[PDB]
């Protein structure tokens, strides 16, 4: 049948094939040859010989474009496609540059070929980045995805490459090596010198301003992917050369020995527009690369530069007002009877006002924030919560109820475990207020769960374990009611009760059985709280308490910016320049480092001269 | 010699074989792993695990999972074979019989709890599902309580202690019971302890939290 | 002696004073609460519910933290499962507070150890 | 490595454990194939598990399904 064809291609025996392929074409006497086709996938003769590369394969495809070219038959046999799900498009330079082969991709490139073939298939296009192999879409990104630099450069060269072609995802060849850049581990770094190698013989800036399908760059796509090595790459992407300076972000001003001025460009990461790159790398908790992806240097010092320039005076200023609003509340409760009256409205119109700036910031976050453990969200359950409880216990108190003590007395005790959260701005206290949240939210409930077990079934079987008193003694036995025993039982946990051995039972050594093992069992389950605190900090120590106060931070910086007016905006960076490149340039921050052991003669400054 | 090697904690032998893939002709049929399509990082290998799921007496899961004798065993059962195995059958049918054994004896133990508390010093119904669930358990447990290896003794957690547990709190609840009924009155001296070691079966059924 | 006479000092001028400021305003938030908490007795108790002022609740507090006192339920209080429930919390939130005491001591001591 | 390591020894016990307490007719849910292709005798059964890597890099050849696809 058929399959003759396709088992002769995977075989490799030219000889054999050749024997069939010279009275092939006389078999139906002269046009669409279902022969060498498949209704299920749609594949071709010369496409089939690609994938099984055998070691004699260059004879096949050669004899392969002859008898293309005699039958006229090209069009439809080096450019074809796939008809089934998950692949359309694949054509045979689509593969032949796969099998990391380089002379018959040059043959087929020679032939025409399609080079911008658009290989649009379910499995090119994985639901995430574990199920599929997601390239580019292009037998150009596919090249660069891979190891493969030299098909790169001959295929850059051609005439009708395009290398600004836009995925039909709507990325480029720029965004497809940003998302297959996953580690240097597990990839080594060949994926950074791709992109430097194709964004130079591009040499223009239209391929890292080409907007996504989601609006977004390839700076911001490695912003919001976690790629770090490509994001270090291009925030500090320097070019010597003449003709491709332009291209560069960081500019190096002057250099006198050790110290150098470098000028970065932040033009697109300085949160003066929509999707900046520094609050994509802050406002994004579903990557956990935010960790070391925040300190390069256009980032970290642009915080700190905004921390100590409005950042301190709005936090110390919320502190401080907070407090004096946590303290009006407390002397205006404990000091009411049962002029001074000012105090009375000033936790109402606050009380009003952080239900309406927390009322409207309470929903307006992404779901991903509570799918994290600490992303600033649990602290807005906390206020707004606080905020509720005391509006709600102030008209209580106005109208008909007289709860003013019950739903306020919450107000003050949840209101004063809010002033640790402002704690952020001291490095030492702030490091110290992190595992009150993070040993909280992993190991107490875990202890919690087994105590509140362990009570529950102490509680039913001492509770009825007592002798059910005739009502002779109206406190009998201490252990008259479930919640009795609870209470005993976790009075005699914390040490402060009594161990009395005649509680008025019908088996007082079972009773005291039931206590002495309760107590074991507690002492071993307090020793495993212990144990767990063992088996989590002594892994990432440093690394799980200061790092994510750096972002808490960051984040507290970044939530300031929106805090304030247009016309608070004028704290942007230095430069102003249009004199680095011919383009109008924005915006430049300067950054100053030493070093004692690189030596080197610069000849790229910026200025001649030093000075600030 | 794959069972010999999984029975013996040879590791090594046991990934090499699992794993063992020859491309050359004439050869093939004795390779175990076979990739089935590789397109650049990814590839898809289709390994043979004609004798190593648990369809014949003694497979390579079952000796590699029930053997107490090796210590090898925390990084044997590793292997791709062994490991995606369990982890399909805990995603298809394992879970089921887990979260239904965990809240069948949930309600068993809640009420246990308030048939002792609550009773008398219609709700009647509570009595029973006591009495022929802790039959069910003395069948179930009070055969595979002896149908085991003394090898499982020998180490400290072999899932043989557990077996130990249920089976006192079973036989405390019968013979509670019993004693209830006929002759003595003994009913809240045995039976507290039923609560009071059936609430602490419950940390048992935590395995399937990985947390 | 001498190496054992250091971190004395040490610990209470880094760790220490560190969960003194979180345990006092523990003390001051829990402790103009529960003092509001109780009912204001007529004087027909002279001593009445052992928290009439917010030293007396603040000593009492204290007294609970190192397990010597009373976690008495009837407190003479017109709501005495809110003081039960303001106590129990100030229980957990302490013992939460003092097992970071020894969390600190592991993020300072183990790494320049000798 | 003596905590979580023993507990999946423990999970595969129960998970093998729970293979013995159901009957014939729900052991419906073996591994798939039934190849019969891959060699010259009856081939009974088989498994797919699939792996990215991006260090090797290499010509395959010896596949066997010619195109990919699940
Ligand atoms: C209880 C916890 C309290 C936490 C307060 C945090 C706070 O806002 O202080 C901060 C702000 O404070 C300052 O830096 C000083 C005041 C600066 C602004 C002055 C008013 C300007 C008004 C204009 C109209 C302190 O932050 P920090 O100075 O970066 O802290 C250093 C860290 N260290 C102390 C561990 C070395
Ligand atoms: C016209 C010009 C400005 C008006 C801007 C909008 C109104 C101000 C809203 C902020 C406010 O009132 O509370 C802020 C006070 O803010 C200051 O202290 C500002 C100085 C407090 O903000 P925060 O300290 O960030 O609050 C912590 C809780 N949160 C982070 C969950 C929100
Ligand atoms: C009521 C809890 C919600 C607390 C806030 C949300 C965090 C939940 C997850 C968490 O870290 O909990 C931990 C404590 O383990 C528990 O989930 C609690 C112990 C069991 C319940 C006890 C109830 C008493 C479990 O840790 P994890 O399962 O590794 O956490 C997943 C991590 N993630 C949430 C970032 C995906
Ligand atoms: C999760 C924990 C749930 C705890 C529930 C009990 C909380 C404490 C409580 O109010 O107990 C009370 C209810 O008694 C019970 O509800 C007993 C429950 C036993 C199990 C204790 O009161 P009691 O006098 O034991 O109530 C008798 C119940 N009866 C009137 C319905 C017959
Ligand atoms: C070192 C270790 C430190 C701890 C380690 C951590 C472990 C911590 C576990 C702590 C568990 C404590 C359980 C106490 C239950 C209790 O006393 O019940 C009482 C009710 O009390 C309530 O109503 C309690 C309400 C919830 C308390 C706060 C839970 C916070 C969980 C987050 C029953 O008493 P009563 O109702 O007064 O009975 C008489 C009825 N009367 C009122 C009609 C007269
Ligand atoms: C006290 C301790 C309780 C422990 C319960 C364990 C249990 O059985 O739950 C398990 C089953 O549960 C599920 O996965 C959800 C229910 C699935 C079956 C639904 C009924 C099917 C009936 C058909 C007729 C939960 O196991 P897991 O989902 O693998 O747990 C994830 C681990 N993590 C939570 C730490 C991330
Ligand atoms: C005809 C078709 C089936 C009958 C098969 C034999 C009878 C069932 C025996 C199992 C049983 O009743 O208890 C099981 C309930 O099982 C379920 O929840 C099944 C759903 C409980 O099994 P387990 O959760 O493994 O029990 C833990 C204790 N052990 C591991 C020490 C045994
Ligand atoms: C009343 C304190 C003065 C004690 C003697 C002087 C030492 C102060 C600094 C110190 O080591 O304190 C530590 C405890 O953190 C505190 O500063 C205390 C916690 C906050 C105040 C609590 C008051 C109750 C903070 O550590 P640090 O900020 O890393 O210390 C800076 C180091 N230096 C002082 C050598 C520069
Ligand atoms: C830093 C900590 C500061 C603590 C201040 C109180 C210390 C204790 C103390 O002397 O309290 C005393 C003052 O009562 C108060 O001063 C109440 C303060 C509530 C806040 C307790 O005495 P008193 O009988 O509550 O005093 C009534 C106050 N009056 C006469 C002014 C109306
Ligand atoms: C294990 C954990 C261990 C601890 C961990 C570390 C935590 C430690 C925190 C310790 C805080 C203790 C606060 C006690 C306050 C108190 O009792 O107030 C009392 C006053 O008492 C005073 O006047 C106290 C003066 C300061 C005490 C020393 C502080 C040292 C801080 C360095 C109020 O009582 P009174 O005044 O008698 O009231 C009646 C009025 N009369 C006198 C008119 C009759
Ligand atoms: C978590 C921190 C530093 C403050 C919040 C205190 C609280 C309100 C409950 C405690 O976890
Ligand atoms: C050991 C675990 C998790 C549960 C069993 C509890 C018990 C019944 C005695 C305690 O060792």
């Amino acid at each position: 049948l058929k399959k003759r064809i396709f088992a002769a291609v995977s075989e490799g025996c030219v000889e054999e094939l050749v024997e069939l392929l010279v009275e092939l074409q006389e078999l139906c006497r002269r046009f669409l040859m279902h022969k060498l086709t498949a209704s299920d996938t749609g594949k071709t003769c010369l496409m089939k010989a690609l994938l099984n590369i055998n070691p004699n394969t260059k004879e096949i495809v050669r004899i392969l474009l002859a008898f293309a070219e005699e039958n006229d038959i090209l069009g439809r046999f080096i450019n074809a496609e796939y008809t089934e799900e998950a692949y359309e498009g694949q054509t045979a330079l689509n593969i032949a540059i796969e099998r990391r082969q380089g002379d018959i991709a040059a043959l087929l490139i020679a032939a025409g070929a399609d080079v911008n073939a658009h290989a649009k298939g379910a499995f090119f296009n994985p639901k995430y980045q574990h199920e599929g192999f997601y390239f580019g879409e292009t037998p150009l990104a596919l090249a660069a995805c891979t190891n493969q630099p030299e098909i790169v450069q001959l295929l850059m060269e051609h005439e009708q490459t395009d290398i600004t072609s836009r995925d039909s995802r709507g990325n480029n060849i720029l965004h497809a090596l940003v998302t297959v850049a996953e580690d240097f581990k597990t990839q080594n770094d060949f994926v950074k010198r791709m992109y430097d190698m194709i964004l130079l013989r591009s040499g223009n800036w239209e391929l890292e301003t080409t907007r996504n399908n989601d609006g977004l760059t390839p700076l911001q796509l490695a912003a919001k992917m976690g790629k770090a090595e490509i994001l270090k790459y291009i925030l500090s992407r320097e070019i010597k050369e003449k003709r491709l300076r332009s291209l560069s972000r960081k500019f190096t001003d002057w250099a006198y020995g050790p110290v150098s001025s470098s000028l970065y460009d932040l033009t697109n990461v300085d949160t003066t527009t929509d999707n900046s790159v520094l609050e994509i790398t802050v406002y994004n908790t579903n990557i956990d690369n935010r960790h070391e992806m925040l300190t390069l240097e256009p980032l970290h010092t642009l915080l700190h530069m905004k921390w100590k320039k409005f950042a301190k005076h709005m936090f110390f200023l919320s502190f401080c007002f907070y407090f004096f609003y946590n303290i009006t509340l407390t002397l205006v409760s404990y000091y009411r009877p049962r002029l001074q009256l000012l105090g009375r409205m000033f936790v109402l119109i606050w009380a009003m006002c952080i239900s309406v700036k927390e009322g409207i910031a309470i929903f307006l976050l992404r779901p991903s924030d509570l799918q994290s453990i600490l992303s600033d969200a649990w602290f807005h359950f906390v206020f707004f919560i606080q905020a509720v409880l005391v509006i709600l216990s102030v008209f209580l108190y106005l109208f008909a109820y007289k709860e003013y003590l019950a739903c306020l007395v919450l107000a003050m005790a949840l209101g004063w475990a809010n002033m640790l959260y402002y704690t952020r701005g001291f490095q030492s206290m702030g490091m110290y207020s992190v595992m009150i949240q993070k040993v909280i939210l992993h190991d107490v409930l875990k202890f919690l769960f087994v105590y509140i077990v362990f009570l529950l079934g102490f509680g039913v079987a001492l509770a009825s374990l007592i002798e059910k008193c005739p009502k002779d003694n109206k406190d009998c036995s201490s252990y008259g009611s479930f919640s009795d025993a609870v209470l005993e039982l976790f009075k005699l946990t914390i040490g402060l009760g009594d161990l009395n051995i005649q509680q008025n039972s019908k088996y007082p050594i079972l009773f005291l059985f039931l206590l002495i093992t309760y107590v074991i069992l507690t002492f071993v389950l307090l020793l495993n709280m212990l144990i767990a605190l063992m088996g989590e900090t002594v892994e990432n120590v440093s690394k799980e308490s200061e790092r994510i106060w750096r972002l808490q931070r960051a984040r507290t910086i970044l939530e300031f910016e929106k805090m304030l007016p247009e016309w608070l905006r004028s704290r942007f960076r230095m430069g102003e320049l249009c004199k680095v490149a011919e383009d109008d340039f924005r915006l430049c921050l300067r950054i100053n480092e030493v070093k004692w052991t690189e030596w080197k003669t610069h000849v790229s400054f910026l200025n001649e001269d030093p000075g600030p």
